DNA sequence: AGATTGCAGCACCTGAGTTTCGCGTATGGTCACCCACTACACTACTCGGTCAGGCTCTTACCAGCTTAACTACAGTTGATCGGACG
């Protein structure tokens, strides 16, 4: 309680080890459920009214030391990296309904989403930044999912061990949804991994986004 | 409002990511056999000293003599010896 910070309202065990990310799935029609992932790999959704009577599991991942999880409030779905190399959506009231959104050759390290639109931004540690419409997956039929949903690479960082440049590539690439795909882990230059990515969420700024690599090359674009 | 057509819902054959598995190939581990080296106590044949046997050589003769030297009697002079000195 930010007004009474001396003692917590509750202190209950929910994971075996380090809890990496916690996220709130707010709604005008359902309880404020909370999701959590940890180095033990479990993804749990629960209601803070009573954890013990409500705790539910979405998945167990391989133990991974950075797992981005965010809430897409336009479609009431959590958006998460599987700790390896796929982006997936899970509705807060149907945990079994896991839909994979995109596959990448290197781990998804940062994810961003906004309160005004369903556009999800995901950055992989290969320096690739991808955009995809999560609502097109969530609000439509299962049958033609392998062809009706696609993604676009907005930018790619690259680096040369001998030339020492950072080499931002503006060229757009379309990646279709490989549903049955393998997890992958291609190692890449230390500075070119994407450390954060977020859209501005005001109406005036709503087409603007910001992203960063780990060397320091913060980058912003207005999508017009 | 019918002839032309799409959506998409049903069912069944199928495909890969993922898993469990069998074997190769090769490696450390069990343990059984029989070998090498060592050694305390022993086996046994020969060599060696001692003794007898008995065959063997070589001596030197009896008294006398007659060829050969000693072996006692015998006289002035040494120089250790006692026993006392320095």
């Amino acid at each position: 309680d930010l007004t009474d910070p001396e003692v917590p309202s509750f202190y209950d065990q929910v994971h075996d080890s380090y809890i990496l990310s916690v996220s709130t799935a707010y709604s005008d029609f359902e309880d404020t459920v909370v999701s959590t992932v940890a180095v033990d790999g479990y993804f749990y959704i629960f209601n803070p009214k009573d954890i013990a009577t409500t705790k539910t599991t979405v998945s167990r991942f391989r133990g991974s030391n950075l797992v981005p999880v965010v809430y897409c409030p336009q479609i009431y779905s959590y958006i998460y990296s599987d700790g390896a190399s796929s982006l997936r959506a899970v509705p807060s009231r149907a945990a079994f309904a896991v839909h994979p959104l995109v596959s990448r050759e290197t781990t998804i390290t940062a994810i961003g989403v906004s309160r005004l639109h369903p556009m999800v931004l995901a950055g992989s540690a290969d320096g690739s930044l991808i955009i995809t419409n999560a609502a097109r997956r969530l609000l439509h039929g299962i049958k033609n999912s392998s062809a009706t949903q696609k993604s676009l690479r907005l930018w790619k960082w690259d680096y040369s061990i001998k030339d020492d440049k950072y080499r931002i590539d503006s060229s757009y690439e379309v990646y279709p949804l490989t549903v049955n795909d393998v997890s992958k882990a291609k190692i890449d230059a230390h500075g070119i991994n994407i450390t954060c990515t977020k859209w501005n969420e005001t109406s005036a700024g709503g087409k603007c986004y910001a992203f960063s690599n780990s060397a320091g090359l913060l980058t912003l674009e207005y999508l017009s």
